[PDB]
């Protein structure tokens, strides 16, 4: 009877909370937003107990998978209010031919240089090397942004050539997959040849990257509007523009639409329906979570007319426009974690540019029962070895026990007038009770083929 | 040069034993009967050494993978024989075009209930909660059966809709399962609710639910044939008719046809084709073990005839007529195994109708070598830390016999005028040899990426 | 800017260890040539990371998955070039329509016989069972040769009518394999009968069957080119003819090309180019490699024809025209393990011929994420246990350390008037500091259903 909105701690969140009062003093109805880490893969897991979230915050490209595992509710926008939102946003969140979330902003990463360290920036990658190099000689840096997530990357990858699933016909292709092309291989090649010179590190995230070019200490980055916020605090003077071009192309980012789901296993769910279609989605709705962190371009027609005429917005469209739509498709989980991988491991050096973006590819394939076998019995070889080890300790546990006791024994002999050892001590009196059932437990372990 | 059956512990076994002997004194050879549990499981990994029974009895959905896996030899009923059997019966144990085992009997669960309890019953499900209210006040309970295996439970699950594999023209498709559908939800929402509404129990099994019918305990059941028999040893008054109907539909339960295979490892391959074709598939033959535990529909024409004008039988086949026939496909074991895990689930309330029915379904496919990958590398962060929690173990366990080593030192020198420590004691000295091999074999341990 | 190679242990290594130096001194490039145990195994993994040999020798049938892992580079050989060697063989190194190894020859298994123990070799597989009798009884065997890999009994497997996967119209059929068919059975059973009759042994390898026809004690081997070099050093009049026949039909072996490919990560593209095209596949080049390990029917026309003439290899090469060439798909790794499983598990008696085989199939698909999940939550309420174990023995020997502690104390009682213990032995004292932290990190060890 009350509800609970989950969104990702690095959007508007207390802008939301704003939203939510207006919400409950004009419903009376309490709401709660939540942020925790890992969302995205915490959500499916809590929801499927029938816990979590009434409303649940992520882009769009994530739901088709929950909806698959059958998490979220149908919502059902009157006919009516569907011509609020802008049509393509529409479609962004209607799965199998139907609608499971809300869209609430369109987002697509932009190229964020602090104008007062590069008032001219740079129109293609392959000069951010020698760029690089000027400004190291005055103490700061050229680029800096997330490496720990294929999203920030990715534009780069698809700029030559990569891509997820091929969309054939209205419809994509999980057998076309184009993480392991010529393009794709070109653009992971440059950015870890980036690092590999010293102009980019590996171990860097969003954080470590954020707090560098608030700081001062890099000129440009890569993100989304949720950013402007920090930076604005920070009284840097940025810029944002299209993003750099590889190869003569641009950087084709992954647009996401964030949208706001309905959990299946929720009791209040017109709270959420009417908490989202007349609450939030109101011109004064999106303004409150704006002041918080930038949507960028939302999906309320009225809202984003006085919202495309700034730069900032102009620019992030331009970059979504250069892009392509995040798919639904379930199969983006893996998709995503695939190159995840990739991105860490060429990096990294763990792997090769060439030898990293096959697995991507190979790998989004099904394994034979031969190597779950193989996996299997493999696994026994070990878990056997760790019990005997286990096992092994505590003999010489025993071992050590009897020694012990017999030790004490001649002591008792010594304090035999006064009532052995513990009594001329005067203390309580210890006791070696030893006993490990488990040992037995894992000696009878049946093997793993069964 | 022996004979060894495998049957159920649930099934008529030392009926069985009889027409056991009939064979040992009429042919010289000693037949043996035997029941062990998860038999089912059991048989398959025994027979796969060539060890295990020559014949084996067990429902026919589960053959074909028994024949797909190469387990049993074809049996060969001469034409003239397979008239002596039902032709539908025939089909349910006829894999590839082949024939794999010899149908015994036809099994369809029912609704029993004590009439004395309940002269008239239930005609839907619907009404067992306001039922069982007023039975709960007087002591007892309205409907208990086994929760544990899908069995029970499909049959309302199957009622509004669910269905396994869809029958395509003569052709069952493997990507055509129907376990998260419409009716499916409908059905397991229903039983759950029957549970979360304290009408039903979640821990409660078989033996459970069979030893409280017969105590009088409750006043309806669902089971088999096999049954019958202890009820009427228990002299509870009780009645066999049609399963009660959901939705205005009927309960379709998944009829299995017992019957008897050939271990393809078996060199009395012909002692088993003359124990079953000229002893046990003849109408005194089927009858001795009916008179253990009911068959039900047995196959035998001339035994049915005088079979099916009971009652209990009448209401056996009007359910299976209600019902469907269950595949033979090796993809049987995996759907049984993926609606256990779905009713347990979310009976236990675990997962939830929509999450659980929707597991069943995705999982029912292949996995990506990623996970397969991912799920390795995890279990390593695993494993690598039991590890190192071992090989601290076995240190702390030194410094800890060092440290007695020490102590005893002392007492040596106490008890120098005796001969140290053991002499004076004058008992069997103690000795810390102390060695953990292991403990560096899984420190070299490679990676489980290989 | 240097060079390295690997190449099998059982091939003509210092006699590429020699063509190497001729690439040294009048190049001036240092060429190191290496070869390590489970070389086809290693080398995807050090050459996944970038490391690894800049040219790797194996047969071509391995490329493919290579090729697939984007480990090498298509190599370029001038079309004049490829009229230096065999059309046929050049095939064998062209995957997914382009050259990814440079072929170096054709192996074929053959059936060698020391002549001054059988005159007169056995033309059918039927009659080495009593052959053996004959000569068992003159205390040494019939015939004797490694069982640890498929490679050696498939000739066996394939001559009644085993396959590893159909062609069907240019191109390979993955969903049709031929390791369960009739002539499968057939040969293995065979094979099987042949240790189960004590003809044959299980645990019998390589360098058992190699050092038994080397020392006389047994009459007859199955092996390729690269083994006759041995053998003439042993002084033991040998014979190298066609295989045995099976039920009538031909030993079907399968043919493999050496081959030479250029490691994808590999700086030094061109130096390796011109050694195997300008050093290596040369006549003297081929030779040099020869007077170490005879390489069968080399690739190189010139030297095939003045190497053909030879008895050896006119039989090597009957063999391969009895049997079939190998494929290149990625699906050869699996295949073959397949197999090796198969014939390891029927011979060790651990499965039977019809169990073995089938699984070999059945296996050769995906497994349902069940299967994964099951086997996940198995490996669970297993590593948990071992947890508790690790846990319990932590305990016990805490239990252990404060009844030392203790008695420790009263010595120090005893020895006052010294210093205490350590004092009165005049040595370093010894120190209880006790600490498991993985202890509780295992404890909090979330579920692996993650
Ligand atoms: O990097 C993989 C990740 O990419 C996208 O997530 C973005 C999200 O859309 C943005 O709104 C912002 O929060 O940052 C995320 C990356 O940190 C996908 O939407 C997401 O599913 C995927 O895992
Ligand atoms: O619950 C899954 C189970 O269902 C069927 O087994 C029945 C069997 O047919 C009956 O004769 C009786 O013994 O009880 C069983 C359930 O306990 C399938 O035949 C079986 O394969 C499946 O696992
Ligand atoms: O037994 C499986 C194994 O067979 C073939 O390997 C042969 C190789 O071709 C020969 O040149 C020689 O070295 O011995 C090997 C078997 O020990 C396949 O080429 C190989 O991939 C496969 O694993
Ligand atoms: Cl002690
Ligand atoms: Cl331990």
């Amino acid at each position: 009877g009350k509800l609970v909105i989950w969104i990702n701690g690095d959007k508007g969140y207390n802008g939301l909370a704003e939203v939510g009062k207006k919400f409950e003093k004009d419903t009376g109805i309490k709401v709660t937003v939540e942020h925790p880490d890992k969302l995205e893969e915490k959500f499916p897991q809590v929801a499927a107990t029938g816990d979590g979230p009434d409303i649940i915050f992520w882009a769009h490209d994530r739901f088709g998978g929950y909806a698959q595992s059958g998490l979220l509710a149908e919502i059902t926008p009157d006919k009516a209010f569907q011509d609020k939102l802008y049509p393509f946003t529409w479609d962004a969140v209607r799965y199998n031919g139907k609608l499971i979330a809300y869209p609430i902003a369109v987002e697509a990463l932009s190229l964020i240089y602090n104008k007062d360290l590069l008032p001219n920036p740079p129109k293609t990658w392959e000069e951010i090397p020698a760029l690089d190099k000027e400004l190291k000689a005055k103490g700061k840096s050229a680029l800096m942004f997330n490496l720990q997530e294929p999203y920030f990357t990715w534009p780069l990858i698809a700029a030559d050539g990569g891509y997820a699933f091929k969309y054939e016909n209205g419809k994509y292709d999980i057998k076309d997959v184009g993480v392991d092309n010529a393009g794709a291989k070109a653009g992971l090649t440059f950015l870890v040849d980036l690092i590999k010179n010293k102009h980019m590190n590996a171990d860097t995230d969003y954080s470590i990257a954020e707090a560098a070019f608030n700081k001062g200490e890099t000129a440009m980055t890569i993100n989304g509007p949720w950013a402007w916020s920090n930076i604005d605090t920070s009284k840097v003077n940025y810029g944002v523009t299209v993003l750099p071009t590889f190869k003569g192309q641009p950087s084709k980012p992954f647009v996401g639409v964030l949208s706001a789901g309905i959990n299946a296993a929720s009791p209040n769910k017109e709270l959420a329906k009417e908490f989202l279609e007349n609450y939030l989605l109101t011109d004064e709705g999106l303004e409150a979570v704006n002041k918080d962190k930038p949507l960028g371009a939302v999906a309320l027609k009225s809202y984003e007319e006085e919202l495309a005429k700034d730069p900032r917005i102009a620019a992030t469209m331009e970059n979504a426009q250069k892009g392509e739509i995040m798919p639904n498709i379930p199969q983006m989980s893996a998709f995503w974690y695939a190159v995840r991988t990739a991105v860490i491991n060429a990096a990294s050096g763990r792997q090769t540019v060439d030898a990293a973006l096959a697995a991507a590819q190979t790998n989004a394939a099904a394994m034979s029962l031969a190597s779950g076998k193989s996996l299997l019995h493999e696994v026994d070889k070990d878990i056997s070895q760790l019990t005997q080890a286990i096992v092994k300790n505590h003999k010489n546990l025993l071992k050590i026990a009897q020694y012990a006791a017999q030790n004490r024994r001649g002591l008792d002999l010594l304090f035999w007038e006064q009532g052995g050892l513990c009594k001329a001590l005067q203390e309580q009196c210890c006791f070696l009770n030893i006993t490990n059932s488990h040992v037995s437990i894992l000696q009878e372990r049946p093997p793993l083929e069964n």
